[PDB]
């Protein structure tokens, strides 16, 4: 079998481009040739991530200026929400530049997600298409699917959004109440068209749908998506990047070593979230209330000079050496692997969820976004490997709610903790079994050949 030539054209955001590159590295490792079309600024930021320079080539695509687009705006990270429709309109405008590159590259398969016009080019240039999604399967299945009717004229109510589309496999992986607002984007404008129109065209135009998940986690959701669009669904596995080697920072190791094994509660909310000052103070107070050792790695609240400035009065003093609150970036994998760490409080982002699943720590979830809430419902309610902190109307969580969730997984007495620990242990063993990740990548490649 001759090796494949795959072209990737992701939506212009670091959160989309990076998983596409990680998949490209796994494909190149197998000998396949990848051409990746991205703006230069993303190229400058992520270019070091290419581990196979002869197999993986970057092609710079220019983001055309359009009315309302800030100067030199190329990715979602450059603009805030007011520029979102200009950025999408500019993204659609690289169609002609993409067409010329595709006419030259002549790929066998093109990967895309938000560029719904790629299948039209698939007809003109002659290539197969996969609509490959970095978002979780349950979010796709509960949202933009033909079984859900989204009116063009009027927005969906909170009720319509909370109601899962007919045939949706799970009664557990659902949004509840005010959480439904987190799904409201599926109906919003996105450039010249509404988001759901763009995703519907993307899903229906492709030859197959690609999802970065595994069947053991999200199998019924993938089957629902396959039937809803009458498309095959190819599961790539999570395609997790290689763990960063190198030792843990010596001061962290020394501070962790003062504590007993599995006794330290670690907390981090990803590299995208910045908490408001009032939620931040409520969180650090919730960790103090537990009386257990804690390591909190969170960005300082926006507009705070320092972490110590943002802290509530008297916090530093009451806590002493029992807890650390650190504004800097930390080596999350190494800290979690440290014997002293016993609990992980996270927002259930994609990276943190898989790191939680693969680790030996207890799992405490404080989701914010719609996908995080759904992954939390999968982990806490269906799989029962985690506990979810109770939250308020805006996603607000009280210090007592956070404290109770931590004690419920940390106390040896707690029956809830023993159950999630046991269920967690089963799943960890499945996901770490040797060759489990590689089987998905190999099976992904074979489906591409079909
Ligand atoms: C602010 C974002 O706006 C919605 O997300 C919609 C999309 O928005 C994009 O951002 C580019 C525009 C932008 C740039 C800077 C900002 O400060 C800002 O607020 C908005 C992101 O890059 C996409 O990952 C995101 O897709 C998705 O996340 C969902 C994709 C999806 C969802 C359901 C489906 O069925 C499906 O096929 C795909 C949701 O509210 C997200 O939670 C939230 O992070
Ligand atoms: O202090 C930190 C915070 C985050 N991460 C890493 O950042 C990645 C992205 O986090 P996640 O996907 O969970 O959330 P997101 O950043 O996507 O919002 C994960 O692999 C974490 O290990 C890290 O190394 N140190």
């Amino acid at each position: 079998k001759p090796k494949l030539h795959i072209t990737m054209f992701p939506w212009v955001a670091i959160g989309h481009i990076t998983p596409f590159i990680h998949l490209a590295n796994e494909l190149a490792k197998r000998g396949h040739s990848i051409s990746i079309l991205i703006p230069k600024k993303a190229h400058t930021q992520l270019g070091h991530n290419n581990l196979y320079p002869d197999l993986i080539k970057f092609h710079i695509v220019t983001v055309p200026h359009v009315e309302g687009l800030p100067a030199g705006a190329e990715t979602a990270s450059d603009i805030d929400i007011t520029a979102k429709n200009p950025l999408a309109i500019a993204f659609d405008a690289m169609y002609e530049q993409v067409e010329t590159l595709l006419y030259g590259l002549k790929p066998d398969i093109v990967f895309y997600d938000f560029a719904d016009w790629i299948p039209k080019l698939a007809a003109q240039i002659g290539f197969k298409t996969v609509c490959y999604n970095v978002i979780c399967a349950s979010c796709m299945a509960i949202g933009i699917v033909p079984a859900r009717h989204i009116p063009k004229d009027r927005p969906l109510t909170e009720e319509e959004l909370m109601t899962p589309p007919e045939g949706y496999p799970s009664s557990t992986v659902v949004l509840r109440g005010q959480e439904a607002r987190t799904l409201s984007f599926i109906g919003m404008d996105y450039g010249a068209t509404k988001f759901d129109v763009r995703i519907t065209a993307a899903m229906q135009g492709c030859d197959a749908i690609g999802i970065r998940t595994c069947r053991e986690l999200e199998g019924p959701m993938c089957d629902y998506l396959s039937a809803q669009y009458n498309k095959p669904v190819f599961l790539s596995g999570p395609v997790l990047p290689e763990s960063p080697k190198g030792p843990l920072e010596e001061k962290w190791e020394k501070w962790l070593n003062k504590f007993e094994p599995k006794s330290v509660v670690y907390c981090a909310f990803g590299s995208q979230m910045i908490l408001q000052k009032n939620q931040f103070q409520e969180l650090v107070l919730g960790f103090e209330m537990t009386g257990l050792p804690f390591f909190v790695a969170l960005s300082k609240p926006h507009g705070a000079d320092s972490i110590e400035e943002a802290l509530p009065e008297g916090f530093l003093e009451r806590v002493g050496d029992r807890g650390v609150v650190h504004g800097g970036w930390v080596q999350q994998t190494q800290i979690l692997n440290h014997q002293s760490v016993g609990c992980f409080v996270s927002h259930c982002g994609f990276g943190s969820m898989w790191e939680s699943l693969l680790s030996d720590s207890q799992i405490v979830l404080v989701p914010r976004l719609a996908d995080q809430i759904l992954n939390t419902r999968l982990l806490a309610e269906e799989l029962k490997v985690a506990v979810e902190v109770e939250r308020g109307d805006m996603g607000w969580f009280s210090k007592e709610d956070l404290c109770k969730a931590i004690k419920s997984v940390m106390d040896e007495e707690s029956e809830v903790g023993k159950l999630v620990k046991k269920n967690h242990a089963k799943w960890r063993e499945t996901l770490v079994s040797p060759g489990y990740m590689d089987n998905y990548l190999e099976d992904f490649i074979q489906q591409l050949y079909g």
